[PDB]
């Protein structure tokens, strides 16, 4: 069993178990705006409604789940405020009434004041029926940006992959214990179980096609998830009015912020974040957009003995094959993500008057992964 | 006591205790070049002597101290080779004979193939007399670049600050044990002891003025410690011939690579690595330039519950005061480092940069000053 200091759930992994849906009544003015972003954006009243808020104190957010919900609420409001209708009419100053409590709450949780994956996927969900299991039909998201944005599909399928990967995460202690104890058969079994779980995560990933259409994702949802780091539309970043003097740059929400997007690479010694230029640096930087317990889990994995060096040394075909099943499962996931980038970004981008950087990043990550196979796939 | 897996010595902290001076006879050709850099650089013989080397296997470097000495040797040779006489005539390719074993050894130790703080400060020292204490008068460096470079003063004063901070490092287990056991008075005493040890480290820092000349530092030593990451002189990085096909960028040696430069910020919950600014980015990136045991120690500190959170939760003026004493000691250290950069970089740069380092340190100082609790 993994230690409770890492905030990894047995069932849902890095996802926030049973997220809070309602804030205390003190924050009803926040909740109305966040729950009606589609309507307020279309009516041209979103920015007016945000600007007419009073500066609410964060002190009535007493527990972690209420603080995580408030982050999700404030993050969604912030994206809507900055991006507006999503056609270039932007705002480069986040008003103090929202910016101050958002930044205070963000400092408390050690997350940047921008909507991250941990907000819009890991905390942005509920069970419809609490007695029925974690399947797509028994689940919903808490917040969307626009009507027809496919945020439900995009977020929930991401979450279901995250939950599928939780079955692999719980085997990680067995791997390190087996290595410490020199329990070859136990280690072999653990690696095969991880491979099996990552294969199941890929099958869960296939559900994306049923719940997201390309036009909607590319032209709508991708706009609202965009950040203000190296972005021509907010060249200097965003001014958080009354908290920081200078504008601050933060990257937008993405799958690179998922802890499972790199924890198995780290486990297996696939040196994604080691001296491999841009891709490495990006994966390292995205740790600062994860909850602090989850980033600490990643560096804690790095402090343990190398799984790769254990397998490489042992002259054991069964063990090398079990390691390779895990590495191949990761290759297959990268390949599927590359297919998704083609369908949902490249093709829609070509049909205009695309996401080539993301394609090249995934090709580099896949190449590093494939090259860590002990035998060719 | 701190666990042995973190490679923290009770006396010298993150410094390598009693570093090795001589390699095996197999590496005499490396040792000769490293021991004669002042003469070989000045005469224009360094680069040809490196280029004439046979590619030596790293497999005869049997222990950790031998591998660390070899890193120090190869690191110093590499800086000398890249920068030459330090007048801007640069080498863009490091030849395979040196590059391959340096990159191999670097991969084995999990450090980048460039001279880091852990090489040129933490492993680059000896006592003159083993029976006498760790003082400047009883100490020497193992390698320098040029005659008059003030490498002794710059490296050893950095080391002596590092050693002074070791007295605070050994209190860290007492801090976390006292929090776990709910031992208020033990925690208060531990925080006051850390503040005192950091105050003492500041007084040790004052010796820099006695042993380093601004002109010599700026015009010579700073040049040899420079890396090839965002450096216009090697815009694409350095080619490590026969290891990687494409050139690779790595940052140069600096105090930002010292584990004490951030472990007390981490201990006290001063979120230096949080957010997406330059300072947060830099401090996190510099953990990859620390020895793996030391980066693991920093990770372990962050995995433990927050000292800041504990002190703030208690409504205890005595405990807040002892916490603030540590924060104040850090502010003073940052302020002192700023004064050094003004004297040793900014003023010499004005008399034929430094501004990026100053802004980094001002951000770090401001973040530290904002962490003061005062009332509660
Ligand atoms: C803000 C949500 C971003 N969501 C995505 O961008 C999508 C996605 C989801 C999940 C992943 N995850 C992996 O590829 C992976 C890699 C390694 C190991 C594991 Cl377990 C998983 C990638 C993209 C959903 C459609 C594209
Ligand atoms: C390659 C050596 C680089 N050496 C320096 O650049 C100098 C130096 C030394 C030490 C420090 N250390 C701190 O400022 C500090 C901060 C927080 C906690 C502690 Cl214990 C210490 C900074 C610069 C020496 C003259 C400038």
């Amino acid at each position: 069993m993994i230690s409770k200091e890492y905030h990894i759930d047995e069932e849902v992994g890095f996802a926030l178990p049973n997220p809070q849906e309602n804030l205390p009544d003190f924050y009803n003015d926040w909740m109305f705006i966040a729950k009606h972003l589609p309507d307020l954006i279309e009516s041209g009243q979103l920015r007016e409604r945000v600007e007419k808020l009073n500066m609410l104190s964060i002190d009535h957010l007493t527990d972690h789940k209420s603080q995580r919900l408030a982050r999700l609420v404030l993050g969604c409001i912030t994206m809507a405020y900055v991006w507006g209708k999503g056609h270039g009419d932007v705002r480069k100053v986040l008003p103090r009434n929202i910016a101050v409590p958002y930044c205070q709450l963000s400092k408390k949780l050690e997350l940047p004041p921008i909507l991250v994956y941990a907000d819009c996927v890991l905390a942005n969900w509920k069970k419809k029926d609490p007695n029925k299991p974690l399947t797509y039909e028994n689940m919903d998201v808490l917040f969307s940006f626009r009507d027809g944005d496919c945020s439900k599909g995009f977020f929930l399928v991401s979450l279901l992959v995250e939950i599928a990967a939780a079955s692999a995460i719980k085997v990680i202690p067995t791997v390190f214990k087996a290595m410490q104890m020199q329990e070859r058969d136990t280690l072999l079994k653990a690696l095969l179980e991880i491979a099996s779980c990552l294969e199941k995560a890929l099958q869960v990933f296939h559900q994306i096609h049923d719940h997201v259409n390309p036009k909607a994702f590319f032209s709508v949802l991708r706009i609202y998830l965009s950040g203000w780091k190296g972005n021509p539309q907010l060249s200097d970043g965003l001014v958080y009015e009354g908290f920081w003097e200078d504008p601050k740059e933060f990257a937008g929400g993405s799958a690179g912020q998922s802890s499972v997007f790199q924890c198995f690479d780290v486990l297996l010694g696939i040196q994604q974040t080691a001296g491999g230029g841009h891709a490495a640096q990006f994966l390292q930087d995205m740790r600062r957009y994860m909850p602090p317990a989850h980033r600490n889990f990643l560096c804690s994995l790095e402090s343990n003995p190398s799984v790769r060096e254990f397998v490489l040394s042992k002259g054991d075909a069964g063990l090398r094959e079990a390691y390779d099943a895990c590495v191949k499962a990761l290759v297959s996931l990268r390949s599927y993500h590359l297919q998704i980038v083609t369908k949902y970004i490249l093709i829609p981008a070509s049909q205009q008057p695309g996401g080539t950087d993301l394609m090249n990043f995934l090709k580099t990550v896949r190449s590093t992964t494939e090259k860590s196979l002990l035998k060719e796939g």
